[PDB]
Order: structure tokens, then sequence, then C-alpha cells
């Protein structure tokens, strides 16, 4: 059960609740792309601390997955879910939306990304210790500039990341795939409609997500190893809550 109007009106309510809680705007992302950090100001941050790199991605990484909670309590029936479930969905997908969000802030053209007011290329992260993984991340929104993604795109895709009946420790699993279902028959018909289902095929796949909030895990456990104290001090609570109950605050505001 849902009819062409009833799934054309959850196209419409996911743009928008999309629209409404990025972090930045796409029009800002673009009109500062060619204010790029000089070679003084990359050396800058390659000569700053590991440990100082870390706690300011990690700041910006919460700052981002805050949007991420707003967009899933404005997303049509998440919060008609149980908590647990939400809890669920939120700790496995806010990275994963992140992850496909940041492609807005990333240029392909000068390979790229936004970063504390202008772009910088990967070497601008290499205090940070996590060669491989800035790599992936960089990769990952190379991938994504090549789909030339519509915003509405985005905002079916992200929605389609964050409810998934897959993930383990969904108590109403039933409840969670009714959700996804209609999300996908909302993404899929948009796609018909706008003629842009030839994107399906290019999309990348269930493991490149997941791999790279694996790789996220693996090299926090062994910067957290080395710097214990750095993390219990410095590290934003909800970003240890999420990679080390913050998300029942927020899911009540
Ligand atoms: O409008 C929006 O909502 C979007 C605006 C743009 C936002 C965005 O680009 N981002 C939100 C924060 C940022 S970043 O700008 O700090 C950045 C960092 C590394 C990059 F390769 C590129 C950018 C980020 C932060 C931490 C991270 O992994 C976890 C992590 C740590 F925490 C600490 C150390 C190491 C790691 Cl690996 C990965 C990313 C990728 C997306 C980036 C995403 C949201």
């Amino acid at each position: 059960m849902a009819s062409l109007t009833e799934i054309e009106h959850l196209v419409q309510s996911v743009c928008k609740s999309y629209r409404e809680t990025c972090q930045l705007r796409l029009e800002d992302l673009l009109r500062q792309r060619s204010n790029i950090f000089s070679r003084e100001e990359v050396t800058g941050y390659q000569r700053k601390s590991m440990w100082e790199m870390w706690e300011r991605c990690a700041h910006h990484l919460t700052e981002a997955i805050q949007y991420v909670v707003e967009f899933a309590k404005r997303l049509s029936g998440f919060m008609e879910l149980c908590q647990n479930d939400q809890i669920v969905l939120l700790k496995a997908g806010a990275m994963e939306v992140v992850l496909v969000r940041m492609c807005r802030a990333y240029n392909a053209d000068n390979r790229t990304v936004f970063f504390e007011g202008k772009y910088g290329g990967m070497e601008l992260f290499r205090a940070l210790g996590c060669s491989e993984l800035i790599s992936s991340i960089f990769d990952f929104s190379h991938s994504l500039s090549a789909l030339h993604f519509s915003e509405d795109e985005i905002a079916l895709y992200t929605a389609l990341v964050l409810i998934n009946a897959h993930r383990p420790g969904l108590q109403e699993k039933r409840k969670v795939e009714q959700l996804q279902y209609n999300l996908e028959l909302a993404f899929h018909h948009h796609l018909c409609k706008t003629h842009r289902q030839s994107i399906l095929a290019k999309l990348p796949p269930k493991g490149k997500l997941r791999s790279l909030c694996s790789q996220h895990v693996e090299r926090l456990q062994i910067f957290q190893h080395l710097h214990p104290i750095v993390v219990q001090a410095a590290f934003p609570p909800l970003y240890k809550e999420l990679f080390s109950k913050i998300l029942h605050r927020l899911l009540q505001e």
C-alpha cells in the first residue's frame, strides 16, 4: 500500500528534510572553491601534532553528525520507530550519511576538500597518520563526483543509507523494512521520472561504506591506545559514543 501520490509526496518531504538539515550550503561550498590553502598553510597543518589534528577532525565530524541526527528526526516515520531502533540506525548509519554528504565539500577538478575555511588536498591531513584512510575518503568522494548527483538524489540516497532494515540489533525489524521500502520506491521513482535510472548500476557497493567506518574505528582504536587521556579529555562525547547516552538526549529535543 502506497499510490503514485503518497510515493511522490514522500520524495518532496525527504528532499525538504535533507535541505533543512545540511551543515553547509552547497552554493556556499561552490563559491569558496577558488579560496585554496597556500603551500605555507598546508605545511602548517602537516607540522601540527597528530593528536591536535585528530581532535580537530573529530570535532568537525561530531559537528556534521549532529545535522544527520536532525535529518533523521525529520525523516518521515523515523521518529515513530522505537528509541532502541533509532539509536541502532544512527550508530551504524550517521557516519555513512556524513560519508555521502562529504562529496558536496569535494572538488574532483583540483582533488581538494573543504576544511576549516578553504579547500585542501590529501596532504593537508598527513599529521593524522591515516595515509590509507584519508585516501579512501578522498577516492569515495571522487567516485560520487562522477555520478553528478543532484541534491534531491543525495537526499533520497542518504535517507536509504540511514533507513537500513538489515542493521543488527533492530527490535521491530519489519517496521524498519516497511519504511526502507517506501524510501526505495521514492528514490527509484524519482530516478525513473528524471531519466536518471542509469546511476543505480554506478552507486558504490554496500561494502565501500562499511569498510570506511571500519577503517575509522580501527585507526581510532590505535590512536586511543597511544593517547588515552587525549581521547577522554579533548574528544567530543558524542564522537566517543559513536566510535570508541548523548544520542538519547539529541533524540528528544
Ligand atoms: O553539509 C554537510 O552536512 C556536509 C559538509 C561537509 C562535511 C565534511 O566534509 N566533513 C565532516 C568532517 C570531515 S573533515 O572535514 O574533518 C575531513 C577530514 C578528513 C578528510 F579526508 C576530509 C575531510 C571528516 C571528519 C572526520 C572523518 O573521519 C573520522 C576521523 C576523525 F574523526 C579524526 C581523525 C581521523 C578520522 Cl578518519 C572524516 C571526515 C570526512 C567528512 C568531512 C560533511 C557534512
